[PDB]
């Protein structure tokens, strides 16, 4: 399952900084035999990977979104949750709106 | 009864801060056996769950809301109001409003 | 469970004098055989690692504090009681303020 | 019957001083036979907690206290006493407020 | 392969300030031995062209991009998201946009 | 691993007064050999290199820090707190901000 | 390498009071063998000869900056760090700014 | 599953002359068991319905829509094209557009 | 692969005249095993649902059409070619644009 | 060489009739050994494919053009004029115009 992550970053008003579009392999999985107790988790895998491209963030302080069907930004930080965030995929581009952790 | 739960963390002038959007599964139930007396509540069950996803919250330190026909947000702490929040759900998202406990 | 511990050591009107930001590591522990009867606790190795790093103070002669819901500078010194500290832990900071033990 | 104490200990103008947040365990109780006649009393293992995690106090040479609906600092020294005490809860807090026995 | 790259120095509002129309040479390779582990990256000898060619700005301070399917301007500082920027070269000319790295 | 320090020298109610701007070699090092038991440490070789650029103070008398997410200035004394100071270099610049060591 | 120095002295409140335009010759060097053990430096010359035309200043006791990408006034002394000075020189004209040694 | 088919009747320009609002039982149904093949298709009941509130119209001449996402009145004449029509459903009201079939 | 497809049928001046979004399974098949040569087409069986779906055609007698890049309705009849009309599918939603085949 | 064609016929004012858009192959070739002298030319294959799409011409009775940059349509029926068409590919879409040979 090839699936392409367009990382957004957003900015003040929530407008859009810097693109990403990198790929994504959730339902694809390592080697059939246990190294570990089961890797990281399919949202761990995502979130150290958007940190990992981005020089403009640091991980563990930044927030990913995703647009619902409302138009709203719905986080996710859970790989439970990631998995009603990926029923939103449309044609094969899952769109994340990254929000970095300020103040309060 | 698979039954979604859009969960709306409101901010300073009731705009919302963070949205989360999970599941739940109130008239649900486990094993049809007593391994306690009864579980916990399913008022006690959603917001056990509504504190395990946000990490801007700690448990027993928030406020779980929901609008009325009025568009008040009436509060809902105990699980023989909950089921008169829950005959406000639309199609099958159930909306409630989070608000912190501050000072006074 | 890597912990980071913000150690704030507070001045004159509890205004902050020197920050360290140190890693801390409570639920891991070492090797699963009893070299002594079990180490020191979890929050005497807390203080003997603040004591450590500030060069401004002396082991045994300062009070470690964390915020609660209030705004209090509620304190700790047992270690039955780092553990209702630790669950105010926000993303995985725990942020702590040093006062030294003065006259009266 | 989980319930926070968060105990105060007021200073000279009735600041406090040093507050200390532990758990305390009224309603329940050990097991369902008499290995004495009825333990020590509800107040009296409150008053040997408080003053066990305190390390600026000696039992019984304070006072505890309460705040009732006026805002005064009503003592309570009795365990019938404490039962009117504790209908002050908040949610689960339980704050007293710590007085020491001086000269006069 | 024998590629054009049409390197746009973005402006003020996203216009054009300066155009520069160089020669690249990404899956052409130097000499079949290894002098060094594998030279540089082939998105680090087109930043340092890049870099290289323009007077109006230094090595290290620019941030490259291409236009995606959607018209918006994805960046792209890695080798393994270099080659998804190169598949939507038109008909040998891979067209970048250049823009600074400001305050903030 | 070259690694560009931007050394901030503080002056009066924390606003800078001189810069530097060097470059440094943490992860790089020495012949792979040992002449002496593991040369200074590489926050050791830092100090050493920020008193010996700036005139304006005398080494051993100077209180090196970063910012971190929160804007606060976080000294660093340690080499096993270095590495922390360093998870926070934004390009390739390590900001550090020096205060003098005066009376109290 | 012909290079031109722009010397701006700076007043009072950093505005330019008198602008100088010299030309400099930092990598020529004189005669290929050894009349000294290499003459003075290649920012021991610079300084020298910024002395030599201002009438406004004495050597010894003027500090010359450069602008760096932040806007910020970076100083600069040694001649290992002239060399990071230049790589901001921008067609061939590099700005340097002067700052007289005041008293403290 | 109560749901409510809000029947707009559209006139000359597409503006609605007659609004009805009335329930539909689509994903109800009779007794589990066959009285005859399988009724009416659930289209088929739900054109059977409109057709007998507006006294306007008789059954067979008109010609029920729905309104996509690009505004467009979609029509549906199937009960495989039904259910395509009702994942629009707001919160639970199906708005249909009327239109009666003329001469060409 | 499901896949949406949005049959614009056009009128007098290639204004649409009924809309029907069915659902189609192009790359999708059915058993793996030659119960014929090899079905029928993708494009034809596109064909015959789109006749089976409108009451106002009939089979043969429609010429199904795309928009590309330029605006302009580029017919399809072929499934060599219904594979270069389904790469400007946009979500999933693949807009075909019909018109019947007249005099001349 | 992947190369689109878009075929656009020609009606009677030298408006588009029906559009086509197949992909050609004209720099590819087949296997590095002779079957035969050289296959057909490259202009004889793009003309016989031309006449194998559309339903509404023969093989044999068609002229195809291209817009050259004054806009006329120049017409091309060698393979050696073929070279000078494709001089003009804008992307990848090498449009031509195709109009049918009529009496005189």
């Amino acid at each position: 399952a090839s699936l392409t992550v367009k990382a957004y970053l957003l900015g003040k008003e929530d407008a859009a900084r810097e693109i990403r579009r990198f790929s994504f392999c959730c339902s694809p999985e390592p080697e059939a035999e246990a190294e570990a107790a089961a890797g990281p988790g399919p949202c761990e895998r995502l979130l150290s990977r958007v940190a990992a491209l981005f020089p403009a963030l640091r991980p563990g302080g930044f927030q990913a979104h995703y647009r619902d069907e409302d138009g709203d930004l719905v986080a996710f930080s859970s790989d439970e949750e990631l998995t009603m965030a990926m029923s939103y995929v449309k044609d094969d581009i899952f769109r994340i709106y990254i929000k970095e952790k300020k103040e309060c």
